[PDB]
């Protein structure tokens, strides 16, 4: 029994990025850009008035 | 029994980034950029008034 | 029985970044950038008024 | 002079079972089943009345 | 002069079972089943009345 | 002069079971099952009445 | 700022002369001539009257 | 700021002369001539009257 | 700030001459000539009257 | 100056006999017969009356 | 100056006999017969009357 | 100056006989027969009357 109550945010999965995986007899390889990401900022605010009012209840029950 | 009550933030998983994994007889390889990320900042605020009011209850029960 | 009540922050997992894993007879390899990240700052604030008011209860019960 | 008087039972010969003999650059190979046999039972009897009356004379002669 | 008077039972010969003999650059090889056999039971009887009356004369002669 | 008067039972011969004989650059090899056999029981009887009456004369002669 | 005031003479660049780079299974390779040059003589004069009167002002300025 | 006021003479650059870089299984390799040059003579004069009158002012300035 | 006022003469750079870099299983390699140069003579004069009158002012200035 | 006055007998030259010279990924090779010759007998006589009468003069002159 | 006055007999030269010279990933090789010769008998006579009468003069002169 | 006055008999030269000279990843090699010769008998006579009458003069002169 798999129960997921709440999931959010950056969660990519099962991603494969490859270049010349089984390359044979290749010549010069230059300026290969395989960068996945640059910056990870969950809260990025400029001159912001951040006032969230949330009453949240997380209740997930597995009865057997 | 797998129960996930709350999950958030940066959590990528099962990611493979490779270059010339089984390369044979390759010539000069230059300027390969495989950087995954640069900066990890959960809270990044500039001139911000950060006033969040949250009443949150995390209650997940597994009854057997 | 796996129960996760609350998970957050930077937690990537199962990530493989490799270059020329089983390379044979390769020539000059120069300027390979495999940096994972630069800076880890959970709270990064500039001229910020940080006033969060949170009443949070973390209650997860496993009854057997 | 090759003389065979009596031959019986399980005697297979000159059998070759192979998979990917000279395989190269294969990413995944999973759940390969090359089992030759499971159980060798010459007499397997359930609720059996086994009463065979046999008189046998194995007489093979090589005269030179 | 080769003379075989009586041969029986389990006697397989000249059998070759192979997988990836000269394999190169294989990323994953999982759950390979090359089991030859499980159980060797010449007499396996359940609730059996085994009463065989046999008179056998194994007489093979090589005269030179 | 090769003379075999009586041969029986479990006697396999000249069998080769192999996996990745000359393997190179393999990342993972898991759960490889090359078991030849499990149990060797010549007489395996359950609730059996074993009463075989046999008179055997094994007489093989090489005359030179 | 790249400024070149005067450049002359023999200055070839970025030249690649190659033969059988990744050659395989070659029976014979004979009399391969890859000579780049023979003689470097800036002044080579025979029975010459060399009388050049030159006034040169090499003035190149980078103002920031 | 790169400033070159005067450059002359023999100055080749970035030259690659190669033969059978990754050669395999070659039976014979004979009389391979990869000579780059033979003689370096800046002034080579035979029965020469060398009388050059030159006034040169090499003045290159980088002002910051 | 890189400033070169005067450069001359024999100054080649970044030159790579190679033969059979990663060679394998070669039966014969004979009479390989990789000579770079033979003779370095800046002034080589035969029956020469060398009378050059030159006034040179090498003045290159870096002002910060 | 090459002078051959008398040449006779078995003298073959420059003969190449090969099988699978640069073979790759070949299966079983069996019963390869590359025998050059069996028997070398210059004089082989059976019940022979061998009576040769020869007056032979071998005179070859190289005058320089 | 090469002068050959008399040459005879078994003198083969420059003969190459090879099997799988640069073989890679070959399977079982069996019963390879590369025998050059069996028997060397210059005089082989059976019930022979060998009576050769020869007056032979070997005179080769190199005058310089 | 090379002068050969008389040459005879068994004199083969420059003969190469090889099997799997640079073999890689080969399986079982069995019953390889590379025998050069068996028996060397210059005079082999059976019931022979050997009566050769030869007056031979070997005179080769090199005059300089």
């Amino acid at each position: 029994n798999f129960l997921n109550c709440y999931m959010s945010g950056f969660h990519p999965s099962d991603i494969e990025v490859d270049l010349l995986k089984n390359g044979e007899r290749i010549e010069k390889v230059e300026h290969s850009d395989l960068s996945f990401s640059k910056d990870w900022s969950f809260y990025l605010l400029y001159y912001t008035e951040f006032t969230p009012t949330e009453k949240d209840e997380y209740a997930c029950r597995v009865n057997h």
